[PDB]
């Protein structure tokens, strides 16, 4: 079991970190969404489908920045939401095949009443989102840790 992102980089058998550079909605209004969708950036594969199933959990989600201080919301794993930041583990989405498959994670995240401005700056630290990795055949528990940087600016309007 293995990652790579839309931006070239990896992280290999065993875990470890990476960085995602995510593209954002310029403009977020107080009652609306700005929507952060990894799975156009994270991919995963089985590297032995034969014998072995893969588990994939969403482990933890932390706000950072702009995000942090300006929004609240959730996160969509595998069809089902849950609070960001997060309180608790997902439920496991299976990997089953050596081709790519994207981890299905999404940030939905909401102004809170105070923002107004800038509220997430190009180039931050937005989250870390820990992907946490086991399966039905030994008893390997790896992190693949993903450090989500924003791209751009996002304003909120007044
Ligand atoms: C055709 N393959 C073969 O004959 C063949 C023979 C002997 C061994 C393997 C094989 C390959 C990879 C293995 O572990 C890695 O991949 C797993 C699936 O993604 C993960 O669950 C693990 O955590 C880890 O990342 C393991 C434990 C075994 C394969």
């Amino acid at each position: 079991f293995a990652c790579k992102t839309a931006n070239g980089t990896a992280i290999p058998i065993g875990g470890g970190s990476a960085n995602v550079y995510v593209n954002l909605a310029p403009v977020v209004n107080v009652g609306q969404n700005l929507v952060v969708d990894l799975s156009t950036q994270i991919f995963c594969h089985n590297d032995y489908p034969e014998t072995i199933t893969d588990y994939v959990t969403l482990q933890r989600g932390s706000a950072y920045g702009g995000v942090l201080s300006n929004f609240s919301g959730t996160v969509k794993y595998s069809g089902s939401s849950y609070p960001f930041p997060t309180t608790s583990e997902t439920p496991r989405v299976v990997y089953n095949s050596r081709t790519d498959k994207p981890w299905p994670v999404a940030l939905y995240l909401t102004p809170v009443s105070s923002a107004g401005g800038v509220a997430i700056k190009a180039g931050s630290l937005i989250a870390v989102l820990i992907l946490r990795q086991t399966n039905n055949y030994n008893s390997d528990d790896f992190q693949f840790v993903w450090n989500i940087y924003a791209n751009n600016d996002v304003v909120v309007p007044t």
